[PDB]
């Protein structure tokens, strides 16, 4: 039947009725739960049914279901699909869809913000060069000298029997990973593949630890093109610690803008293979994951040794102590630099509020507990103690294969 | 490729397939439309105490399955002894509605239930379990003796030893053996005149029950509760554990000298007493078991949960942190020092304990052992990942597949 949803800190119970509006399958079955899997395993009226549902959402949202503006808009959509196998969205529909896709994203702890999203229509875009211009404009608007603003730029939708618009980079700002000869990696190991791809497309690589990568941009059925981001567009914060002077030394830095560019935005059955979006960072993404993950910069032992800790044994919690100072250095540095950032306590607190707003507005909120709970200090945050139901609502941000 | 769940580790980049989930005979809470893996007690993780016997062929099929598991585990699968055992069980169930386990079947079952528990990070140890057969027990008084014996053996003056005591199974038209308490050692929770709680809020209800059944209550933060033990069709009787049987560890910190003055302590033995042990369709409603603690259970959940002892702010204030802003990370700092104290104090007291790093590292090893042995390992990620320092442990980066195998430790309704 319905999921009874309990908060174990408060004893409060909700019932999620919004999940009944889900008509796309997640990975689980009654025989086995696969909720911890990062990625999924892998006519014209499926399209039509998806489109009417989106249009119905849209008019429900703006005061006017059943109105004949609703009825003829519906009628435009089948005429177009019946004739061409596809259709097109109006700008206001795209703006609404983009916001619903973020609202529906189970893994985002930042959805309290979901109605505040600058949407750039970049669907009149016929070249990699024009993509670059749009992206440069996205970054200038979003970065806003450190007062970050959420934004999405939407490039032309996929079309049958034509290649996709793609941004090859997973983010607009990424540090190069240089595979070294002897096993190791200089820079960000998460970016070895895209660094190599950049070099094979004629980029002159640096040899630093934090070299900003160029963008590879691809118009349909053309080779990707390389574009170096102008340094003045890419805001970076040098990392220092509020009390440990030696930390600043470490030569650590991170960029301001989390701008994800490899997800597919799906609205009413239409698919936008290139729709980069950005918000601002939660400090644990940088301080815990990007800098402390063993397969990332992996700096835990470095900091721990500078902190003069007992590396020899795990029960001294040297890892735990080191990680706390690194997260504090990230909070400190961003706040010093006047670059928007939110700590995981503030962030999960606002997500609890979002859940409550959502329960009231929709009768639920799809949420992926393993992603909502931060990577340090889990049970110290209120979301740890909150049961959640995970499901797929459309419009949706989806994963899609790397274009190479 | 393979039509089994593909399982990836994102630290190492390595891939496995779970074929063990194919032997799952029981549905979990999830459907293709909605994942409920974050619910603690979804009703598909709960049972119901039916006073009448199981429909004999539902019982028979579970029984046959377990007997096959047993003969497979001693590599006599298909043998004449195997086929004779099945026939014997079919006979027993036919004339009495139930059947009985041989001793070594009971031992195999108890270890398998542990081995199959998706929420236990301690499972590297699953082959080392002392099984106390107490299916002869016939009074609440005798349950007490069996429990004291268990506690003495398991505690072992701080050098802790995993053990389980198994009291008689559910029987057709006869009341259950039940332990009312949730653990053998629990601190009291006294609801206050002003609405707060002195002691452990987790235990308000069992405390009130002990009082109702005649216990004279104390009023400390760490009063050990009496046991409420229930023999078939008898009211629960009250038993007080002799204080010297209950090993406790006072908490101090290795460098923050004031920490000892908080007067915090915890008991050495985690002994869970309210779970149902299910083996081949047989139901052991009283089967308490114990291992030893992972330090985050004490340092993080029991002492720092807002609805538990909730000492975070207290410790943070002693540490002189900025508690009126989140971005100071005062909660994080306090939490580390409280875990350090738990680890340090147990270590000083020579009482077995394992930190969350060491625990999760051993669980990765357990996963690889089980990959080879059985083609998978049912694992509940949300419970396996520790409540602090999540991505700092190897298990965070390990995808897991969750499902119900039997023999199993299951939840059951409170006896009242
Ligand atoms: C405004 C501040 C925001 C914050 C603090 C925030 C926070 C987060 C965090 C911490 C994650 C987990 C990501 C990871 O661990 O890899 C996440 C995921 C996600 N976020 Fe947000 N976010 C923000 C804005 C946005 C915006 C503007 C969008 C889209 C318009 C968005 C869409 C998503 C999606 C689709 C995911 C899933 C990530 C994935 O599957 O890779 N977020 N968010
Ligand atoms: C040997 C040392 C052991 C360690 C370090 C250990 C560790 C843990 C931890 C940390 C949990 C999570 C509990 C929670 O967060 O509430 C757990 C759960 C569990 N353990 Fe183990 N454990 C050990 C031994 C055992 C033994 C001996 C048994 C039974 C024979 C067992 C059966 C279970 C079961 C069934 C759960 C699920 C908890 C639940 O569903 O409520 N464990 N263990
Ligand atoms: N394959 C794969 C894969 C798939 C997903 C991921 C997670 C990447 N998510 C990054 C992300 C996405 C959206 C965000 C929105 C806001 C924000 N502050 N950070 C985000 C960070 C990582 C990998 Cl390696
Ligand atoms: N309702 C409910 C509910 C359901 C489950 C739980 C979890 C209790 N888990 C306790 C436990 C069980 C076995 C253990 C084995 C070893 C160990 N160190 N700790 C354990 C701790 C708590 C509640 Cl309140
Ligand atoms: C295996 C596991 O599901 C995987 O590492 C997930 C867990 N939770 C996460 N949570 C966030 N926010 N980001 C992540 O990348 C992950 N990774
Ligand atoms: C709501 C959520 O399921 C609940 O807080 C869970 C999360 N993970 C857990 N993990 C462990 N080991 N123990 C727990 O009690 C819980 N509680
Ligand atoms: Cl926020
Ligand atoms: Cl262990
Ligand atoms: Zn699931």
């Amino acid at each position: 039947k319905f999921p009874r949803v309990k908060n174990w800190e408060l004893g409060s119970i909700t019932y999620d009725t919004l999940c009944a509006q889900s008509q796309q399958d997640g990975p689980c079955t009654p025989r086995r739960c696969l909720g911890s899997l990062v990625l999924p395993r892998k006519p014209a009226e499926q399209l039509l049914s998806q489109a009417r549902d989106f249009i119905n959402q849209y008019y429900s949202s703006i005061k006017r279901s059943g109105s004949q503006a609703h009825e003829e808009r519906l009628q435009e959509v089948e005429a177009e699909v019946a004739s061409t196998g596809t259709y097109h969205l109006r700008e206001s529909e795209l703006v609404f869809g983009a916001k619903q896709a973020w609202r529906n994203a189970p893994r985002c702890v930042g959805r309290i913000q979901w109605g505040k999203l600058q949407v750039f229509d970049a669907r009149d875009c016929s070249s990699a060069q024009e993509m670059f211009t749009y992206i440069c404009n996205h970054i200038k608007y979003a970065t806003n000298r450190g007062n970050l603003r959420s934004a999405i730029t939407v490039f032309p939708q996929r079309a049958p029997g034509r290649g996709d618009f793609r941004i090859w980079n997973s983010q607009l700002v990424r540090y190069a990973g240089y595979r070294q000869q002897d096993g190791s990696v200089r820079g960000d190991p998460a970016n070895v593949e895209i660094t190599e791809l950049c070099i094979q497309h004629g980029w002159t690589p640096g040899n630093g630890r934090f070299d900003v990568l160029p963008l590879l941009l691809q118009a349909p059925d053309e080779a990707p093109e390389l574009f170096v981001l102008p340094p003045e567009l890419v805001l970076e914060v040098p990392l220092e610690h509020p009390t440990l002077e030696w930390f600043a030394a470490l030569g650590l830095r991170w960029y301001a803008l989390p701008a994800v560019s490899n997800m597919l935005l799906e609205i009413g059955g239409l698919e936008f293979s290139a729709a980069p979006f950005s918000g601002w960072y939660m400090s644990t993404e940088i301080g815990t994951r990007n800098l402390c993950d063993p397969h990332r910069y992996n700096i835990l032992e470095d900091v721990a040794v500078c902190m003069d800790l007992d590396t020899r044994t795990t029960s001294s919690l040297w890892k735990d102590k080191a990680a706390v100072e690194i997260n504090l250095a990230v909070l400190h540095s961003f706040q010093l630099a006047k670059v928007t950032i939110v700590d995981h306590h503030a962030a999960t607190v606002s997500f609890m509020k979002h859940l409550d707003n959502e329960q009231k507005a929709r009768g639920g909120c799809p949420a992926d507990w393993a992603w909502i709970v931060p990577p340090i200090s889990g049970s110290l945050t209120p979301v740890f103690h909150q049961e959640m139901v995970n499901y797929i609502l459309s419009p949706a941000f989806r994963y899609q294969p790397d274009p190479w």
